[PDB]
């Protein structure tokens, strides 16, 4: 027996939004203000604006409405206009992949290790809610402040019952997923390892210049992503443990929290980086609880 999902799905009027600029297209992601009726608050939001693709975006809203954790992006509501719109909290600093790329020369060890802690906390929460993400990557981690990141993009996420089978991001998937289309929380751990490598290399592309069709044979021969320059063996060994063939001998998200937490207490024993060492009624969504 599975527990009843008593999450609320907030349907928001279209007149409650004063959508401002466009953030980025691909669909489209807007930014704007959400002003609930006569609540005297202005909440900065992001809005994601024809066919059966409506089914997918609503499957996304189902997952996002059913999560509540400081390191997971939650759905504020949907607007049922001509198009189905997803309304989420504005993450004003962008995605973490763009952030580490545009700020390499100003990111210290404490920030890198804290992000690894927070991402592991969010993933451990998803595991607690029996959620396999299947698209964990630096591009899908958003930055509320440089000290606070959250996981987003649940378009591939699936709810395990009391391994899931099935276009996918090859250079982030465990071998068993590339080969057998098998996805578990431990295959998420593999993607976590690639995501940490992304941060540790300040946004390098994993297997840059290697066709995705070759990834399965490369991983089978025993090859893995190289040790990033700033990484001590301690940190790189954690990433290598995420890439083991035996999925059960990979670290659990609850262990990665612990390990990175200890390292974040002495961040330079583990990362070697040169240089280390309107408004008025605006309320962040994390402070608007209903
Ligand atoms: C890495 C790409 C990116 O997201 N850039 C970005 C993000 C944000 N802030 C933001 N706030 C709330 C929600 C989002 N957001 C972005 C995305 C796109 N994916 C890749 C993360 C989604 C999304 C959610 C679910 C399903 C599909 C997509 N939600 N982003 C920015 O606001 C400041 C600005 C930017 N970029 C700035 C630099 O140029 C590119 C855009």
């Amino acid at each position: 027996g599975e527990a009843p999902n008593q999450a609320l799905l907030r349907i928001l009027k279209e007149t409650e939004f004063k959508k401002i600029k466009v953030l980025g297209s691909g669909g489209t992601v807007y930014k704007g203000l959400w002003i609930p009726e006569g609540e005297k608050v202005k909440i900065p939001v992001a809005i994601k604006e024809s066919p059966k693709a409506n089914k997918e975006i609503l499957d996304e809203a189902y997952v996002m409405a059913s999560v509540d954790n400081p390191h997971v992006c939650r759905l504020l509501g949907i607007c049922l206009t001509s198009t189905v719109q997803l309304i989420t909290q504005l993450m004003p600093f962008g995605c973490l992949l763009d952030y580490v790329r545009e700020h390499k020369d100003n990111i210290g060890s404490q920030y890198l290790l804290n992000w690894c802690v927070q991402i592991a906390k969010g993933m451990n929460y998803l595991e607690d809610r029996r959620l396999v993400h299947r698209d964990l990557a630096a591009r899908n981690v958003l930055v509320k402040t440089p000290q606070h990141v959250k996981i987003t993009d649940f378009g591939l996420a699936k709810l395990l019952g009391a391994e899931y089978h099935a276009k996918v991001p090859i250079k982030w998937m465990a071998l068993e997923s590339i080969l057998h289309r098998i996805y578990t929380h431990q295959s998420d751990v593999w993607s976590y390892g690639v995501t940490v490598w992304e941060l540790m290399t300040f946004g390098s592309k994993p297997y840059d210049g290697i066709p995705a069709s070759e990834i399965s044979s490369i991983l089978e021969k025993g090859e893995r992503l190289p040790q990033p320059p700033i990484c001590t063996i301690d940190v790189y060994m954690i990433m290598v443990k995420c890439w083991m063939i035996d999925a059960d001998s990979r670290p659990k998200f609850r262990e990665l929290i612990i390990e990175f937490s200890k390292m974040a207490r002495d961040p330079q024993r583990y990362l070697v980086i040169q240089g280390d060492e309107d408004m008025d009624d605006v309320v962040d969504a994390d402070e608007y609880l209903i």
